[PDB]
Formats: structure tokens, sequence, C-alpha cells
């Protein structure tokens, strides 16, 4: 059985599988609590013989930062979606997968610095 890995050109039908993902990652995860997707950039499926994945690979905010003129912070995350080969649309995979990295202003090189 052979396995085949290509891209997903029309991204918009994997939001919603995005705000879920990061609703789960959240709720372990309490630093996240404020997150939001900013843009899904990428989908990769994996097909083989057993399950069907999906990478969804998608930007997020920390939108506590958005308060108060807080430094500014961006993350990606990617969801790992494992659906059994027979299923008709994306809503009820049997498992997810999700990790973040997030990116802080004021936590890398000299750009929070002043003249
Ligand atoms: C998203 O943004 C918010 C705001 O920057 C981040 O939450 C903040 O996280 C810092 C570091 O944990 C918290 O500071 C800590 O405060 C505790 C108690 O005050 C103190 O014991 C520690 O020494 C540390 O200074 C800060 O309170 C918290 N701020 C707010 C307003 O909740 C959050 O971490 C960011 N999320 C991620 C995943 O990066
Ligand atoms: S993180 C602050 C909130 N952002 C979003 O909800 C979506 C991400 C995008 N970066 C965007 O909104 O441009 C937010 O509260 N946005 C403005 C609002 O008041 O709705």
């Amino acid at each position: 059985s052979p396995v085949l890995f290509d891209f997903i050109e029309d991204t918009e039908p994997f939001r919603k599988s995005a705000d879920k993902a990061l609703e789960v990652y959240k709720s372990e995860s309490e630093a996240y609590a404020s997150f939001r997707v900013d843009r899904v950039e990428r989908v990769t499926r994996v097909k083989g013989g057993e399950r069907t994945n999906y990478y969804v690979d998608f930007s997020v905010r920390n939108c506590s930062r958005s308060h108060f003129h807080r430094h500014p912070a961006f993350g990606f995350c990617r969801a790992d979606l494992s659906f059994d080969v027979e299923a008709s649309n994306l809503e009820n995979p049997e498992d997810v997968i999700i990790s973040c990295e997030v990116f802080n202003f004021e936590e890398h090189g000299n750009i929070s610095g002043f003249r």
C-alpha cells in the first residue's frame, strides 16, 4: 500500500478545524487562554492504508497582548487530524494532535530597544 503526500490548495474549509484544535490546546495550557487563529497557512494530506491525516498549519495571536499596549506576539500551530478512510467530511476526526510555538516581540534581538 503506497503512502501519498500532497497539499490542499483551498484551506478555508480547515478553518473550523483550526479553531477547534486551538480550543482543545488552550484547555490544557492556561497561558494560551486568550489565543485566536489568525490564518490557516497550509494544509498537507497524507493518505495511508489506515487513516487519512491532514496537517493543518495555522497562525495564532495572543489576544491578551492586544491590550495595554503590550509587546506583540504571534504563534504557529500544527494540528494533525486523523480520519477514518471512510469519513465523508472534516467534522469528526478519530483523533487530533496539536502543538504550538510562540514568537514574542520582546524576546528576540534588539527589536524591543530604543534609539
Ligand atoms: C500571552 O500574553 C500574556 C501577557 O503577556 C502572557 O501572560 C503573562 O505571562 C507572564 C509570564 O508567565 C505572567 O507573568 C508572571 O506573573 C506571575 C504572577 O504575576 C509571576 O509569578 C511570574 O514571575 C511572572 O512574572 C503574566 O502575569 C501574564 N500576564 C497576564 C496579563 O496574564 C501569556 O503568557 C502569553 N501566552 C503565551 C502562551 O505565550
Ligand atoms: S488578538 C485581538 C483580536 N484579534 C482577532 O480576533 C483576530 C486576529 C486578527 N489579528 C485580527 O482581528 O485582525 C481582536 O480582538 N481583534 C479586534 C476586535 O476587537 O475584534
